[PDB]
């Protein structure tokens, strides 16, 4: 049967908050079978816990956020993807600040840690969400949609008014595979504008935004100096966005994803109707590797 993953071993890393400015130390462990990804924060007395799934998301103004009253754990979205990514169903995340480490803007770190520390198969199926019909969320201009599929397909489509797309509109789709993934969707950083650098720091965001941990556009090109890493790289992230958001559904998808100018706000809205809509999922495991869809990187 397709089992479960955990971490083989405890790793440490350390970085820096995107939007809160603050250091941060991030611990990451093997967890128990139908554990899922739990967060928590070390710096409390006692030790705060909130699990990663859709129900616990807070704000989505800029970043996922999860929220357990007082507490919250900030810029979730990038660890998510590369968990997804990798296939890791269980883990326990702690960290010492209210944000996870923004490293380098991707989910290349995180995915460099989880390969280190490696995978350990745990006796017990492994469970997806299958997409059964069709479920739809709109936000005027904005759009995002769950279809059935045979896998896991993530689509998206982007139409910026900036001068440095020509005019154009960024359109990018992805057949999900933790190969696919990792040279194809993990390394694509996150962007910011020159345009919204007196509003972004009004409301206290991107206080640890450089050229070290973002792609930074000024009107006439990207002024970080080695360009880009993919041609696509705006519209990859925002798929990298997207799986890590989508997997607070807490299980793997069957199914695919199509996001139109979409964002944390919407994805999460699509989640939450998704849950409450029944008759368009049912969970599944496999007896077999070669009846299943979606593939994943071996231990
Ligand atoms: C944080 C979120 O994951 C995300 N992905 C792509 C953009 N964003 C929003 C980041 C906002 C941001 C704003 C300014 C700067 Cl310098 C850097 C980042
Ligand atoms: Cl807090
Ligand atoms: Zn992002």
């Amino acid at each position: 049967m397709i089992k479960q993953r955990t971490l083989k071993n405890i790793i440490r890393a350390t970085g820096v908050g995107l939007h809160s400015g603050e250091k941060v130390y991030l611990t990451l462990k093997p967890a128990p079978v139908d554990t899922g990804i739990v967060f928590s924060r070390t710096d409390l007395d006692p030790v705060v816990e909130i699990p990663a799934r859709a129900e616990n998301v807070g704000e989505t103004t800029m970043s996922t956020t999860l929220v357990k009253g007082d507490v919250k754990v900030d810029t979730v979205e990038h660890l998510l993807s590369a968990m997804a990514g990798l296939g890791i169903d269980n883990a326990y995340v702690e960290l010492s600040a209210s944000e996870v480490p923004i490293m380098d803007g991707s989910a290349g770190p995180f995915v460099f840690l989880i390969q280190s520390a490696g995978l350990q198969e745990q006796e017990a199926a492994k469970k997806f969400i299958r997409i059964k019909r069709e479920v739809s969320v709109e936000e005027g201009d904005k759009r995002a949609v769950f279809v059935p599929f045979d896998g896991f397909k993530v689509s998206f489509e982007i139409d910026f008014d900036h001068p440095v797309f020509r005019g154009r509109t960024q359109q990018a789709s992805v057949d999900f595979s933790s190969t696919s993934f990792v040279k194809e969707v993990s390394r694509a950083r996150t962007f910011g504008f020159m345009r919204d650098i007196e509003y972004l720091r009004s409301q206290n965001l991107a206080l640890g935004g450089s050229v070290e941990n973002a792609i930074v556009v000024d009107e006439n090109r990207v002024l970080n100096e080695d360009g880009l890493r993919y041609e696509d790289e705006f519209v990859k992230h925002k798929i990298l966005d997207a799986i890590g958001d989508l997997y607070l559904l807490g299980n793997s998808l069957i199914g695919e994803f199509r996001g139109f100018k979409s964002g944390h706000a919407l994805n999460n809205q699509l989640l939450r109707t998704l849950i409450a809509d029944k008759d368009a999922w049912e969970v599944v495991t496999f007896e077999d590797a070669r009846t299943a869809p979606i593939s994943y990187m071996r231990p």
